[PDB]
């Protein structure tokens, strides 16, 4: 049914299930043999001496077209799919490819598939915004310094788990095509294992779009068959899936009272407790304001929550149905509580019928609704003659003393 | 058809809409039918008896 | 064991398994299903809480 909920129907930790996320899309790159149509040629290695082949591009040649979707189309084991760059290029230059996905994630493999050999300067990028912002993730090259002012596999310090590598490791040819490229970000960290308490982890796999650029008689160029990376929808344990919106924007449908497209935060109305991520000890979900069935919006204060021994700090806003109080839960001056209806009725709250001549006041005791009752009278509404006491018709006093 | 009285909790001057018209008990700068806008020349307020006041 | 601990649920009619109708009160008594029927609340004396049933047979009773 919901994985949202347990057998029973408790809310419990949904998430959509581990997928490859660099299958079939777009991207925009920044160099293509093939316009005007180009050629290149190809070595390989026989027994112990090279032998070179050689081949040509043109786009509009569909077979001797190898468009980006050869990256994100099935890559067949047996039918590889080549995107290639334009050849004759090497540092100092940006080969930079682009892709902004939108969507902020976690990410588990990346995983990768050669045409072309390995080469030695490269480094990682990410965006966690829209295509405007970049930072790096990694450096790879056997000269860390010389080119990126890098070490080679440098420490990870617990203090600083975010560090950002370089290594010489898989730098090396063979394999120069069908290279195998997977990372990890959790290698090295030591505050992997309890990841669901690693927020500066749970932050370091957060990530938008991604940026590659690149450094470092015959032609050298760059292809690649298929790419594959894995990762979840980041709806921070509160929506088991993501899909599309109306005008085309896919976001969690946000289980778990959560708001955002990625659940980051709590729903309207929902200020009581703050807003939390889903722990397998506890979904640590959020809370709609507790009004009684008398209000509509509220607010909320820490400080609330912090002296409730962080257990609730809501509080509602404009109390309806002369009803009033941080759960909308009193009367106002003007009526008294009908104790008699639930402690949640509409018109739980109705004007302080007093005796208007019986009542010494116009008000009544919220709780009791007992009026003011005046010299010898009593009673709620203060109606009643006492024992010895005669009622008069003086609009003023009718209760009367006996001898 | 019927649905209770929403009449705005604060700038309505009571929780009784006027069935025919709905319109909740406006308080002297507030307007809506459940009188919960404050007017032009009516800031809201923070006030918790006056939310909509005229500016000089 | 020494102090108080206070659940709480609701009750719609029209939901049958969360419906708490007299039916309660004539059903099978398992000591392992009990079928609770439920008063409404916030309700004390002084008013008259009256339930009918009338027989059609006039009986002698012991139990
Ligand atoms: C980039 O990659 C593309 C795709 O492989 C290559 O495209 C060339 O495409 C054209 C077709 O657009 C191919 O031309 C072929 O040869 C004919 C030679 O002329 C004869 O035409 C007819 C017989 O076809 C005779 O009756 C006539 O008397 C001529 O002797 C072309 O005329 C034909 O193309 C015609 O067809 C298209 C529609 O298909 C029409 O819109 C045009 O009128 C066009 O003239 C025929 O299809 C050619 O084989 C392709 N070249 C190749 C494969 O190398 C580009 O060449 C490639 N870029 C480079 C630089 O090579
Ligand atoms: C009393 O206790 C019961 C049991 O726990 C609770 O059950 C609710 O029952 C209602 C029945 O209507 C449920 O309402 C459900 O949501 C629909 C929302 O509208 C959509 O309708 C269809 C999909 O159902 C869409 O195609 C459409 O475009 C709308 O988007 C309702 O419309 C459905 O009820 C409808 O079905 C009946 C026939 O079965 C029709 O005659 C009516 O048109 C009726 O509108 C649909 O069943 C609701 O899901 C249940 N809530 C639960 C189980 O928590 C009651 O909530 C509870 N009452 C109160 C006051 O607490
Ligand atoms: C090559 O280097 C970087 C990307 O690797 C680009 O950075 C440019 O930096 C200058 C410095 O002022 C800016 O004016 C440009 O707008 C930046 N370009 C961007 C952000 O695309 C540089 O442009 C790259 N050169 C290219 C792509 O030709
Ligand atoms: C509550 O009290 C008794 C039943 O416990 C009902 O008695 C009423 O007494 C007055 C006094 O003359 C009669 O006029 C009514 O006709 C009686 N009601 C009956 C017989 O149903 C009283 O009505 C009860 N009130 C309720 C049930 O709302
Ligand atoms: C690989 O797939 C393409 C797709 O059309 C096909 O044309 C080609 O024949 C395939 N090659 C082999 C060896 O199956
Ligand atoms: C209302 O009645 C109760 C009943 O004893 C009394 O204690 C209280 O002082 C009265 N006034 C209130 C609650 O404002
Ligand atoms: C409801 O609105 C009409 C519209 O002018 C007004 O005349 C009337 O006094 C209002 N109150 C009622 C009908 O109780
Ligand atoms: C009690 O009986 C009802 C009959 O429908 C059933 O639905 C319910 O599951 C039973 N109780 C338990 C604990 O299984």
């Amino acid at each position: 049914p919901d994985p949202c909920y347990d057998e029973h129907g408790l809310p419990r930790r949904c998430i959509p299930d581990f997928v490859n996320s660099a299958f079939g899309k777009e991207v925009k790159v920044s160099s293509t043999c093939g316009k005007p149509p180009s050629r290149y040629c190809v070595v390989t290695e026989k027994g112990e001496e090279q032998v070179r082949s050689c081949h040509l591009c043109n786009a509009s040649d569909p077979k001797r077209a190898h468009p980006p979707s050869f990256l994100t189309d099935l890559n067949n084991p047996h039918n590889l799919t080549c995107w290639q760059s334009d050849s004759y290029v090497q540092y100092p230059h940006n080969v930079t490819l682009t892709l902004s996905l939108g969507k902020k994630f976690e990410v588990t493999y990346v995983s990768l598939q050669f045409c072309s050999p390995r080469p030695e300067s490269m480094a990682i990028y990410k965006s966690m915004d829209y295509g405007k912002t970049w930072v790096p993730f990694q450096f790879y090259s056997t000269q860390c310094r010389k080119m990126y002012n890098k070490p080679s596999r440098a420490a990870i310090t617990k203090q600083n788990e975010q560090e950002a590598i370089c290594t010489d490791s898989h730098t090396d040819v063979r394999p120069l095509s069908g290279g195998l490229i997977a990372f990890s970000t959790l290698d090295g960290r030591p505050t992997a294992h309890d990841f669901d308490n690693s927020p500066v982890l749970q932050d370091w796999v957060t990530a938008t779009d991604i940026k590659v650029t690149f450094s470092r008689r015959d032609s050298y160029f760059y292809a690649v068959s298929d790419l594959q990376v894995g990762g979840r929808c980041k709806c921070n344990g509160h929506a088991s899936r993501c899909v599309r919106d109306r005008d085309d924007n896919l976001v969690c449908d946000c289980k778990h009272n959560t708001a955002g497209p990625e659940c980051d935060r709590c729903k309207p109305f929902h200020y009581d407790r703050p807003w939390q991520r889903a722990t397998a000890r506890e979904a640590n979900e959020c809370v709609a304001c507790n009004c009684n069935l008398h209000a509509r919006r509220c607010r909320f204060n820490m400080e609330l929550y912090k002296l409730s021994g962080r257990k609730s700090g809501g509080v509602c806003l404009n109390c309806r149905h002369n009803t009033a109080g941080r759960h909308c839960h009193y009367c106002k001056e003007g009526f008294y509580r009908d104790l008699s209806k639930p402690i949640s009725h509409r018109k739980a709250c109705k004007e302080c019928d007093c005796h208007p001549v019986g009542a010494a006041g116009q008000t009544c005791n919220q709780t009791t609704g007992q009026c003011p009752c005046k010299d010898g009278v009593t009673g709620i509404t203060c109606n009643r003659c006492a024992k010895g006491y005669q009622q008069s018709r003086s609009p003023i006093a009718p209760c009367i003393k006996i001898p």
